[PDB]
């Protein structure tokens, strides 16, 4: 029973570091896509904790527009994004504490 996470507004050419320490298990980002294009979402899992990311287009908060796939410390996807507003959830699912670096290109 708590307030929703405060979404960090970013854009399609972003590199930003975050952390998921203790009870901070989810970070939310939002961005807009003006015209269809492939984008690249990559999260570097610096401490190798149990974390991932999922992405929703505003219009479908159930089916994922994309999701991260772990390749060593790189949790990535590259996919054609239709126009509109997106919500990106970077989150942990185990008891580890770690930092990460998010890129959107
Ligand atoms: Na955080
Ligand atoms: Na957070
Ligand atoms: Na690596």
């Amino acid at each position: 029973n708590n307030r929703p996470e405060e979404a960090n507004r970013i854009g399609l050419n972003t590199t930003i570091k975050g952390s998921l320490i203790g009870g901070d298990h989810t970070d939310v980002y939002t961005f807009n896509v003006a015209s269809a294009k492939n984008i690249d979402i990559s999260v570097l899992n610096e401490y190798g904790i149990g974390m991932t990311w999922v992405l929703h287009h505003e219009s479908d908060m159930q089916n994922y527009a994309a999701y991260g796939q772990a390749n060593g410390n790189h949790i990535e996807a590259n996919f054609n994004a239709k126009p509109g507003k997106y919500y990106l959830y970077v989150y942990k699912y185990d008891n580890g504490d770690g930092t990460y670096e998010l890129s959107v290109k």
